[PDB]
């Protein structure tokens, strides 16, 4: 199925994300009939994520949307999105400033950092239609 990981860092905020809502709304509207994929997403302040990476591997520096891609040997035809790590203060501010439902900002902001970071658009043979339709159903299917 289409499993996604929504890991919030704050317990009390001005607009909690909750996986049920986010996942269901976005990821739920993408595979209402056929589901299959894995998208890990960690939403926490800059310091946490940055330190988190640099503490266990030494990743980049104070970025905006850092994600962790899976093993990219050659082509490997299989549904996947990999791990993701983004800040809420930024996206929440962007979405909050845009004056639009954070629901879309999430599905969009996640995919924005998912591809722009690794490019899960692997092999255009199988993963193509799957991935394409995958991102298309959540991004276009709703028309953010």
């Amino acid at each position: 199925s289409v499993l996604v990981d929504l890991q919030i860092a704050t317990e009390n905020i001005e607009g909690l994300p909750t996986e049920e809502q986010i996942v269901q709304w976005a990821t739920g509207a993408v595979q209402p009939e056929g589901n299959e994929v894995e998208m890990t997403v960690r939403i926490v302040d800059e310091a946490e994520s940055h330190e988190l990476n640099l503490t266990y591997r030494g990743k980049d520096r104070p970025t905006n949307v850092l994600s962790f891609p899976f093993e990219c040997p050659d082509e490997v035809e299989l549904p996947l999105l990999g791990d993701l790590v983004i800040c809420r203060q930024v996206v929440e501010r962007e979405a909050s400033e845009q004056e639009k439902p954070l629901m879309a900002h999430w599905a969009h902001m996640v995919v924005h950092g998912s591809l722009h970071l690794l490019g899960y658009d692997h092999i255009e043979d199988d993963e193509a239609e799957e991935m394409e339709s995958l991102e298309t159903q959540i991004m276009q299917g709703l028309g953010f």
